[PDB]
């Protein structure tokens, strides 16, 4: 009925010995996009050209972690458990209120239209292109008491060449072609979903460095050739070759059982403006050209933080493109001069297992040495996976995405979003929503032309998302106290992680999940 | 104003031909287009490109 | 000399796409031919005209 | 073949050298696709289904 609420606002976290369940609700506003029509989209810009469509529909996105975890909760989670992975989810939209706007002259009036319908469907079948997954605004806001605007749905189409235009292959997906539920106030929508078994994300830092796992005290039983000649001078000395049983201490020489990492090199820049070479953002030598990129169908796509690699700590004066950058509290606009106002994610913790972003993978003999010809070593920058390699994935972040859909392709290797998160073949479905059109008074004599005059409307209501996370406690045997993340903030005039006098809420730092320790 | 919904159940019969050589079939074959065919455009307008019949498959007398 | 007979049972999966605009499909499209294609000819010779793949249908990532 | 006898085989050419044997036996091979699909059939298959994979086989001479 019109008079009855169709759902209660509950946001909660319930913790278990084995599983924690998060639940949060938010209020949303839904405009009328593109005055009700699908629009072709395309621009051709050389290293950017793209093509696609913009839709009258909007969608709900809960892909950021902070959507379901209050800071404290996130804390609880990461200081206590080694791994976590999502198990099941369920969503419900309710208290739909459709508003109609009179828009008188000078003043715009708004009043409820009780008999109006907003339509929601979610598609399981994954027939619509998935977009919820990468790098984008629209997720519910972290702070509960913040109303948000449902994002408009638009999708990309395959672009052939450096020039944007469409081939027969390009396709059009029309949301109205799908069956969807129609609601009015007093109507509600609900759906459930079960995640697929997925590797627990590792929420620990290695307490051992891969290269040396051996017993410091003993020495291998293998021998290596130590020197072709005597002395410490490169090209002089007595001819004889000498072999020696690998002894305790010459660890760098120990034959090991594993190779540390897959790797792609990244350019490095210094946070101090002064240190960098001059590089423009446009023109023949715009930065893009010098930053590690992957050429695809004639178009440079700059590699996103790439195959997981070690990166300078957050405080460090140098930073690489490999690390993710978050706004930070103080920044006002879209652009800023000093990087002291930004937040940098860093994977120092990964260093124990795999190569550094700005440094190389290693160096290989790139030549066959000989008495008359000197040995030459080649610098290796790109290294595909090799038998016996072991690496760590990029960590997840409080404000980082949670899942991402694994491309529907013949081949994929070690799916783990590179931006961080769990790779799913069938990820939480995008739930679409749109305000049904309505018509302005219409002409008395019939005209075939499609109607174009519509009443102005917008809707609002609350959505509630609940996720059941499966986690695993630590159970370590380490004796010395671990590192844990605790605020440690100095005396503050207006406390952190809280709304302020203005009433504004902003997240102070970016937070990872690897504080606990574990050995290899 | 309101919505109407129409559902029709069509009975069809597959081909089952013994012809060896590949048939003609209707496929778009449209050239590179600035704004793809059979789809809404930037203006947001939708219009049908060609008139289409139903006789592409072959059968003998 | 003798005959051999081979039978294979293939498992296939229909498309089930939600794309609106007509797909590309492979249809002959051959021009008027003096001796039709994909068929034996006056000499009595049989030869395949083009090499044919299997990817004509579309699907998103 | 080979008047009934197995023969050693080898040539040494620098980027080709090879070694092996030639047998009096012969074998049946149905590894090309067109062996089991008439053009039309191949057409039917590819314009309608997303994927395919072989399930079982049986032969008789
Ligand atoms: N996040 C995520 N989603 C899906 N699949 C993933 C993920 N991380 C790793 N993998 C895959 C990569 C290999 O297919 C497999 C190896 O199992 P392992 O047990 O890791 O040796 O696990």
């Amino acid at each position: 009925g019109v008079g009855n609420a169709s759902g209660d606002w509950h946001c909660d976290s319930t913790w278990s010995e084995g599983k924690v369940t998060t639940t949060s609700t938010r209020t949303w506003v839904l405009p009328t996009y593109n005055n009700h029509l699908y629009l072709r989209l395309g621009t051709t810009s050389n290293s950017n050209t793209y093509n696609g469509f913009s839709t009258p529909w909007g969608y709900f996105d809960f892909n950021r972690f902070h959507c379901h975890f209050s800071p404290r909760d996130w804390q609880r989670l990461i200081n206590n458990n080694w791994g976590l992975r999502p198990k099941a989810m369920r969503v419900k939209i309710f208290n739909i209120q459709v508003k109609e706007v009179t828009t008188s002259n000078g003043e715009t009036t708004v009043a409820n239209n009780l008999t109006s319908t907003v339509q929601i469907f979610a598609d399981s079948s994954y027939e619509l292109p998935y977009v919820m997954d990468a790098g984008q605004e629209g997720s519910l806001p972290p702070f509960p008491n913040d109303v948000f605007m449902v994002p408009q749905y638009g999708y990309c189409g395959i672009v052939t060449g450096e020039n944007q235009n469409q081939t027969d292959r390009n396709a059009f997906y029309c949301l109205e072609y799908f069956p969807s539920q129609m609601l009015r106030t007093g109507n509600n929508f609900e759906m459930a979903y079960n995640f697929e078994k997925v590797p627990f994300h590792s929420m620990y830092a290695h307490s051992q460095s891969l290269d040396r796992l051996m017993n410091p005290l003993l020495d291998q039983y293998l021998w290596h050739l130590q020197s072709t000649t005597s002395g410490e001078t490169l090209n002089q000395g007595n001819a004889a070759t000498t072999f020696g049983k690998i002894r305790s201490g010459d660890f760098a020489f120990y034959r090991k059982n594993w190779l540390p990492g897959p790797c792609v090199k990244q350019q490095r820049f210094s946070k101090t403006a002064s240190q960098n070479y001059k590089i423009p953002a446009s023109g023949g030598n715009a930065l893009l050209k010098y930053d590690t990129h992957y050429t695809l169908n004639n178009r440079w796509s700059n590699i996103a933080p790439g195959p997981p690699m070690a990166t300078a700590g957050p405080s460090d004066g140098d930073f690489s493109n490999a690390q993710l950058i978050f706004p930070g509290p103080s920044v006002t606009g879209n652009t800023t001069t000093s990087a002291n106002n930004l937040l940098f994610t860093s994977e120092e913790e990964i260093a124990a297992t795999n190569p550094r972003d700005t440094d190389m993978f290693g160096q290989i003999a790139d030549n066959n040495q000989n008495a008359t010809t000197a040995p030459i070593t080649g610098n290796v920058t790109a290294m595909g996976v090799l038998p016996g390699m072991v690496w760590q994935n990029r960590d997840i972040y409080y404000q980082g995405p949670i899942w991402a859909k694994i491309p529907h392709a013949d081949g994929h290797f070690h799916p783990s979003p590179l931006i961080g998160g769990f790779g799913l073949k069938h990820p939480p479905p995008q739930i679409f929503i749109k305000n049904t059109p309505v018509p302005a008074n219409p002409a008395t004599t019939f005209t075939a032309a499609r109607v174009d005059s519509f009443i102005t409307q917008y809707s609002t209501g609350q959505v509630a998302v609940q996720i059941e996370w499966e986690i695993e406690k630590e159970r370590s045997k380490r004796w010395n106290p671990e590192v844990q993340f605790t605020s440690n903030y100095g005396n503050q005039s207006s406390m952190l992680w809280a709304p302020d006098t203005t009433g504004k809420y902003t997240e102070p730092r970016v937070i990872g999940s690897r504080y606990l320790t574990n050995h290899l």
